[PDB]
């Protein structure tokens, strides 16, 4: 108490400005005493920024610190029964208020799980507070340190830094467990140094039970057993075996008997049971459709552009919703569309019929605006409903296209123009054809498919691709669009959504449809020949998964004849398999499921087995799955008949088995083309839990809701217990109940005590000692909403608009800035859907209900006749209100639509009004927002307007004045649940909270489960942990390459030999395993570091995984509510309601493992136990195997004397490590011809090529930046594919296929663009600094306006190396700009400056010139600050191919335009300079109205041959020279040979190298390196220093002999 005199005036400087610091400060200078000074000395602070983050926000203080429901029952309303919880301020008037808290961390380890507990706290209020009549914005204020504004900031850490000695004197004067919580709580913004020393400076409390976990774990365990009675022991278990089971058969492998798989494969897949034809259009629906348009079709205009243009005129202004209602903002337009129509039947004699029957429309149809096919007979009513229903009104609908509007509109007359209907009318029964007709729910001719010739083969696959990007832009419609007339087996076919496809220059076809968005439509397919309808089929289909083979039919076909020229040996069985496997592809193609996927992967486990000699035995039992259709069939007769084919020939049908394996192989992955999706999510998230949680509760240990942190009730500690001592029972003798998991825990200590001692190949060496916000719930996970989300930007928002109209009372809401700041802060009518448009329908069904509420919850700010009985209200209305509790969330089954008709179409009083007033004023919104869908069409939204509408909502205290646990949330910065004395089964804190998720694999969905952040904080270490163990292993590779390497490399020369190795897989080897296990591990280690010969301490590490052994997987509410309504699982939780009947969330368990989580720890178990059982096989079977493993993958290489006989020994190796629950997957083989590891299957002579999986995962992955960036993913890609020694031409069809991407979606072409196409040799030499040169300097292919550039490059570039300076800082010649900077370079170089005139007019138009393409520096800057600083393929891609038509193109004047508009400003120049590549090379008199996107070719083409000698080089400036045989397919290994000249090590290299260059630009965030760090300062796409930090990542390339001599040369 030497500074309690100055405590006093130290706060001495805080005014009492209000009544917060009054009170409160003549009540500290009343009294000098020590024992409330902690808490009532203290407690201002507690005022303070209580009160300063209440003066932030809208907030009246409640100094009294008090509870919900007096606060609601001061003024005039009876008490609605609230829970009751403690805010500390409030904004209370009308029907809505404002709860609000304060907490302050400097961790990110508890400031979340603060968070979520305060939103829980709150939100365990949703469901009785909003049946009061009131609805509440539940406001945090989160910070990270104390901002006030009634200090400044300079005297609070002097009441942290003079205080932090007299609790110390006072707890020597005068609480315990309260003590250095206090110390941990006022701590200042640490850099709290927790490494594996972070458990030992806690208390250790312990739970007097988890000595019955040890008296569980630690028994059969000593760490002594002697290295001879392991011999003895484990010679007499293999006696014991020979004898024992072996013989009478209880083992796993046999001998495959190859003869015989082949009929099991026969009887497998060759569905006899079926009913299935043989000829497949018959059964499929599609390839119905298909085999339908390529051979209906195969066999056999300024009006167009201007008609096309007016219709994307239509599309434009009708992104505008400026007609005050949903309805009228199609008909007007249509209106207008129509009197076109009838303009160009005034045009001319033959106009609607020759050029529109061959056009857009057919017989009684009209195509408009957004892809509405509208069949024109309706539009003559609409118009005529419309001004039957207003007769004056094309008066002022028609120059709101002018006034209010850009008014920049080409329409002649059609605004106002009311058509005679007459007109229409001569039109439309002039025409007429068949009504389009679409179908839900014998005959057979087609061809028999082989007996087709090959040319019309690609004739299929063109139209497959046609129907294909129809099926892609079918998504491309808008995801709300709801049409004009609602509502079935078979359905005449009123007004559809519907795309198109060019077949020929006369017949188009057509895609009919339905409803809008994402899910499975059922499609319809109509072609016209010349106007002339016809339709050709039927199908039912999803379209987000036909994202493939959009221009794949070359890709495609590059495969299915490569592929197929495998048999160049075999020429009438080539001529047999060849078209079978275009087929085959085809109907792959044609179905995409789960099943048809997961069965082609699973062919690969018979092709391993039919390869080498052994089996597991259960294989074929668990190779085919059920056919949920008829479908899944077709795709299993053909591969499954072609390895049929040939496999067993009658005759010796195992000649060139090489070729034979590699390509039904490449068939068996061939599988990979379907897009892994899983074809919906909450049928997936259920398939994922029941994978989860079936082998836990068939071993027994599903418990229900713990404490989540520490404390159990008895009997869910007790079948804990049970499944604890169950673990480890499983004797080392006993062949009966070994599917089960666990371990005998004595051959364990067998194990790990042979492992202590030093003679297995690892030991416990252990270098170098391990020993150094939005946060969502837990239940929906898989995601892009949480639920926390959908209050916390809806209370922003709504607190927000909530300021703006009570400054000066506006009382008014805007339409648009209610959907304004929502749109700003997740992601003016044009600066809205500028990137409004660049969502997904689950973001556009969300961003609908969050408009809703925050239009509700602002409804509610201004608040202070049932008797319609039309259906019982009791048995409609409220019975389903009662049931819903929500007018929100009510479905669509338990009512009809008609009652949503003619129930909400009650007649006006003051619940409606008309002239509906987009000017909207709050607080009357009750009658005006309600007729917003009366006044459109639709019926069910109006009706949840009208049922929420009316009323349907219905001394002690001076000693515990130091706060112990009956007073720790009287502070908020008290850090009450940091851990104090850790819990011997939890953290303290938390219990290990995880979650669940999948992956999306290709035949099974791997899972994940979901950290919290200190969950993640104890992963860290402990994974680290085991990661510098491996480091100082010898035989695993989960991150290692080089022993991975070693183990290809030795794989190789071992099968090369003709020698013997398996190869394994664990099935569940994910559920099965427990922490326990790997403590009981972890016992029986010494772990003696060099540095001291010496046991470690594990404490830090034993007592850690405790807390992983009781961890909280919770679950999916999408799991959980599937299982509300009405299979093991589901069977399971209908059992947990018959218990204390509380819903099945918090789950723990015993035996989980999380799936890289706490992976190496059981790589080391993966690693010692392989090694331990590897071991004994020196011994019992005197044979050398060696044994990788890359923690789920094995390998053990066996060494043979001197043939399968000693199967005696294999299958035991099985009967060991089936008792270490390392269980041996019935997908595993072993043998001698074909050994994997890791998909690198290492046959005799070669090495598998592998092929379509790399095909495959070009034609996926198309994700959506830049036509450099996305072309630089496939170029990436490109890359990887042809490592794989592919052929060229296939990747020149892939990037043909990307190019063709690019050009479909509106940006047109750049020579940067994609990659080239016929790339003979570029990838083996070289990055992109080489294949853009080479895409550039092939278009001047006469080699004589590029080689006088390239000549530049030589003056400029020796000069530039060593030997001289000569202007290492051209620093500031390049960074000018474009031009001026090559006009410098070029008159450098010496020549006239006539070479200057003549170069500089060869232009191209950037898009991304000035800036990016928006849709929503140098990238240089990017790429730096990315390896300095350390919704699927096709749903991107729609958002690519729209926002892209949006306003996209900046120049440097602060604005934007269209890309068309850039080509709008163009012109023609045919003299030999726009002529040489149209529309890609330029004229500057074809570009001198807009010559400012015209940057030069040529700069970028020199900047490419100076970064060809940045990267490598001196031959890149030579001339392309001529090359000058051998098999097709004698394909092999070629090397690199690259000569490069930089210095390497660069990562330090270039970023001290930026400082020399542009100072501000790392102010704010060498020889040679930095003259070509200079080569991307200014410019963007020339891929520079990102592939010199990086590295070229194959430097091993296989090819063929026929793409090495055939491809060119450029020596020096």
């Amino acid at each position: 108490d030497e500074y309690v005199q100055e405590l006093k005036g130290l706060i001495r400087k805080h005014i009492p400005d209000r009544c917060e610091f009054a009170h409160q400060k003549v009540t500290f200078l009343s009294q000098v005493h020590p024992s409330p000074l902690l808490t009532e000395g203290f407690k201002l602070l507690s005022s303070l920024v209580e009160l300063e983050s209440c003066e932030a926000h809208a907030c009246q203080a409640n100094t009294d610190q008090r509870f919900v429901d007096v606060i609601l029952s001061d003024n005039g309303i009876l008490c609605p029964t609230l829970p009751k919880v403690i805010p500390d301020g409030f904004k209370l008037t009308g029907k809505t208020l404002i709860l609000l808290e304060t907490f302050v961390r400097v961790n990110p380890d508890e400031f979340e799980k603060k968070w979520k507990a305060d939103m829980s706290k709150l939100l365990n209020l949703k469901h009785d507070l909003q049946k009061s009549g009131v609805t509440l914005v539940p406001i945090v204020d989160g910070r990270s340190n104390y901002n006030n504004r009634f200090v400044a900031d300079w005297v609070i850490e002097r009441m942290r830094w003079l205080l932090i000695e007299i609790l110390k004197a006072s707890k020597s004067m005068l609480e315990d467990q309260e003590y250095q919580r206090l110390i941990h709580s006022l701590s200042n913004v640490k850099n709290q140094s927790l490494g594996l020393e972070n458990l030992e400076h806690l208390k250790r409390n312990s739970l007097d039970y988890d000595e019955r976990l040890n008296e569980s774990l630690f028994i059969g365990l000593k760490g002594d057993i002697r290295e001879s009675t392991v011999r003895e022991e484990l010679i007499k278990l293999k006696m014991w075996f020979k004898d024992e089971v072996f013989s009478k058969g209880l083992g796993k492998f046999k001998l495959t008997d190859r003869r015989e798989l082949l009929e099991s494969l026969s009887s497998l897949g060759a569905h006899l049971d079926s009913d299935v034809s043989s000829c497949p259009f018959c059964n499929n629906k599609l390839m119905e459709i298909v085999y339908n348009v390529t051979f209906s079709s195969v066999e056999r205009t300024n009006i167009e552009k201007h008609y096309l243009s007016v219709l994307s005129l239509c599309n434009k202004i009708k992104g505008l919703k400026v007609f005050n209602t949903r309805r009228n903002t199609l008909l007007f337009l249509d209106l207008i569309m129509v009197n076109l129509m009838v303009d160009i039947s005034e045009s001319c004699q033959d106009a609607i019929e020759s050029l529109r029957k061959s056009g857009l429309i057919v017989g009684q149809m009209v195509m408009l605006v957004n892809d509405r096919v509208l069949d024109i007979l309706e539009a003559i009513k609409l118009i005529r409903k419309k001004i039957g229903t207003n007769p004056n009104w094309v008066k002022n609908c028609s120059k709101i296209l002018e006034r209010s509007h850009p008014e920049i509109w080409l329409q002649l007359n059609t605004l106002i123009r009311q058509p005679d209907f007459n007109s229409l009318i001569s039109i439309a029964q002039y025409l007429v054809s068949d009504r389009p007709i679409m179908r839900y729910s014998k005959i057979c001719r087609h061809k028999l498919f082989q007996e087709m010739s090959s040319f019309e083969q690609m004739r299929l696959f063109k139209t497959l691709s046609s129907i294909s990007l129809s099926l892609i832009n079918s998504m491309k419609t808008s995801f709300s669009s709801r049409l004009l007339v609602n509502e079935f087996g078979n359905v005449r076919l009123r007004e559809c959504y519907a795309q198109r496809f060019y077949l020929a220059e006369s017949l188009v076809g057509f895609l009919f449809y339905q409803k809008t968005g994402e899910r499975s439509r059922c499609y319809s397919v109509y072609l016209s020949d010349n106007g002339v309808m016809s339709e050709q089929g039927s199908f039912y289909c999803d379209p987000k998964r036909f994202f493939l083979p959009v221009f794949s039919d070359e890709v495609l076909a590059g495969m299915c004849e490569e592929m197929t020229s495998w048999l160049d040996f075999d020429t009438g069985l080539m001529n047999d398999t060849g078209p079978i496997l275009r087929l085959l592809v085809l109907a792959i193609l044609c179905s995409p499921s789960k099943r048809n996927q997961t069965f082609l992967q699973g062919l690969r486990y018979f092709l391993m087995a039919f390869a080498n000699q052994i089996h597991h035995i259960d294989l074929i039992s668990k190779l085919v799955v059920e056919c949920k259709s008829s479908s899944e069939v077709v795709v299993q007769r053909l591969a499954v008949g072609l390895f049929i084919r040939l496999l067993g020939g009658e005759s010796d049908a195992s000649s060139f088995f090489s070729r034979r394996f590699k390509y039904l192989l490449n068939v068996s992955y061939l599988c990979h083309l379907i897009t892994k999706e899983t074809p919906d999510r909450l049928t997936d998230q259920i398939k994922c839990f029941e994978k989860f949680i079936e082998p836990k509760v068939k071993f027994g240990c599903a418990v229900v809701n713990p404490s989540l942190n520490g404390k159990l009730t008895v009997d869910q500690e007790d079948i804990m217990i049970n499944g604890l001592k169950k673990f480890f029972s499983k004797s080392l003798r006993d062949t009966e109940d070994v599917q089960t998991p666990g371990v005998c825990k004595e051959l364990l200590n067998y194990c790990v005590s042979l492992f202590n001692r030093g003679k297995l190949k690892v030991s416990g060496e252990l270098k170098n000692n391990p020993f150094r916000v939005v946060i969502p719930k837990l239940d929906e996970l898989g995601n892009i909403l949480s639920t926390y989300d959908k209050e916390k930007l809806v209370s922003a928002c709504v607190s927000s608009m909530a300021e703006r109209f009570k400054t000066k009372g506006r009382y008014n809401l805007d339409p648009e800035s209610t959907d304004y700041l929502i749109l700003k802060n997740l992601t003016s009518q044009e600066e809205l859907s500028l990137m409004y448009e660049t969502l997904t329908e689950e973001q556009v069904e969300s961003f609908n209900e969050i408009k809703y509420d925050v239009q509700v919850a602002l409804a509610k700010m201004a608040d202070n006749s049932p008797f319609g009985v039309m259906k019982e209200i009791r048995a409609e209305v409220s019975l389903h209100e009662v049931k819903d509790f929500d007018p929100d969330v009510l479905p669509s089954d338990v009512y009809k639509e008609l009652c949503d008709a003619v129930y909400k179409s009650s007649e006006k009083c003051n619940f409606f009004l008309e002239e509906v007033l987009d000017v909207c004023p709050l607080g009357l919104l009750l009658k005006n927002l309600t007729t917003s869908s009366y006044m459109e069409e639709e019926y069910f939204m109006c009706f949840k307007y009208l049922l929420i509408q009316g009323h349907f909502d219905q001394a002690d205290k001076l000693d515990k004045s130091y706060f112990t646990n009956a007073a720790l949330r009287n502070l908020c910065f008290y850090s009450e649940d940091s851990p104090t004395e850790f819990t011997s089964i939890s953290s303290n804190s938390g219990n290990l909270k995880f979650g669940l998720s999948y992956k999306e694999q290709v035949g099974s969905n791997r899972e994940l489960y979901v950290g919290d952040l200190n969950t993640k904080l104890m992963t860290r270490l402990v994974e680290d942990f085991s990661e510098a163990v491996g480091n100082s292993m010898k035989y695993t590779c989960l991150n290692s390459e080089k022993e991975f390497e070693r183990a290809i490399c030795d794989m190789k020369m071992a099968v090369n030999n003709g020698d013997l190795s398996c190869s394994y897989d664990h099935s569940k080897w994910g559920p099965t395993m427990s922490p326990a296990l790997f403590l009981a591990l972890l016992q029986m280690l010494e772990l003696r570091t060099p540095v001291d010969r010496s046991k470690i301490d594990l404490d830090s590490v034993k007592s850690i995984l405790k807390w992983h052994l009781h961890k909280v997987v919770e679950v999916p509410i999408n799991v959980a509510e599937a299982y509300c309504i009405g299979s093991l699982s589901e069977e399971f939780f209908h059992q947990t309601m018959q218990l204390s009947g509380q819903i099945p969330s918090h789950i723990m368990s015993v035996l989980d493992m999380g799936q890289g989580i706490l992976h190496n720890t059981s790589d080391l178990y993966g690693l010692i136990t392989e090694q331990f059982l590897c071991y004994a096989l020196d011994l019992l079977y005197d044979v050398i195997p060696v044994s990788y493993t890359s923690s789920d993958d094995q390998i053990t290489l066996v060494k043979t004397p001197s043939a399968a006989e000693w199967l005696e020994m294999i299958c035991f190796h099985e009967f060991l490590s089936s008792k270490l629950n390392k269980f041996v997957s019935p997908k595993s083989v072993i043998g001698t011809f074909v050994a994997e590891f890791k998909s690198r299957f290492f046959v005799m002579g070669e090495e598998t090529p592998l092929l379509t999986k790399f095909v495959s995962a070009a034609l996926h992955n198309v994700k959506c930046k830049t036509p450099t960036q996305l072309s630089e993913t496939i170029d990436t890609i490109c890359d990887q594919c042809i490592a794989n020694g592919v052929s060229t031409k296939i990747v020149a069809r892939i990037s043909k296929r990307v190019n063709q991407l690019i050009r479909y979606s509106g940006y047109g072409d750049t020579p940067f663009g994609a990659i080239e196409d016929q790339d003979v040799k570029d990838w083996v030499d070289g990055s992109r600094g080489y294949r853009l040169q080479r895409k550039i300097e092939a278009i001047f292919y006469d080699d004589k306006e590029t080689s006088f550039i390239r000549n530049c490059a030589r003056k400029v570039f020796n000069d530039i190396k060593r030997g001289r300076i000569f202007e290492e800082n051209l620093i500031n010649l390049i960074g000018r700009g474009g031009d001026e900077a090559l006009t410098g370079f070029l008159q450098y170089a010496g020549c006239s400056e006539q070479e200057v005139n003549r170069v500089l007019n060869y232009r191209w138009v950037n898009l991304s010139s000035f800036g990016d393409l928006r849709l929503v520096v140098p990238t240089l800057i990017k790429t730096l600050q990315s390896k300095l600083s350390r919704s699927s393929v096709a749903s991107g891609f729609i958002g690519f191919c729209k926002s892209m038509g949006s306003k996209c193109v900046r120049d440097g004047k602060g604005g934007f335009l269209y890309i068309k508009e850039v080509y709008s400003g163009i012109n023609v120049c045919i003299c030999e300079i726009c002529a040489l590549k149209p529309k890609i090379i330029y004229c500057n008199d074809s570009l001198n109205k807009v010559s400012q996107f015209s940057k030069p070719i040529l700069w970028d083409y020199f900047s490419l041959v100076l970064t060809n000698a940045c990267e490598l080089g001196e031959w890149v400036f030579s001339t392309v020279k001529e090359p000058q045989l051998n098999n097709q397919n004698f394909f092999w290994a070629v090397k690199p040979k690259v000569v490069r000249q930089i210095e390497d090590q660069l990562g330090m290299n270039h970023v001290l190298q930026s400082i020399r260059r542009n100072y501000p630009v790392l102010f704010d965030e060498l020889k040679f390196l930095d003259v070509c760090i200079a080569l991307d300062m200014m410019n963007e796409n020339l891929g520079i220093i990102s592939h010199l930090l990086k590295t070229r990542d194959n430097s091993v390339y296989i090819v063929k002999q026929s793409d090495c001599a055939l491809a060119h040369i450029r020596q020096s």
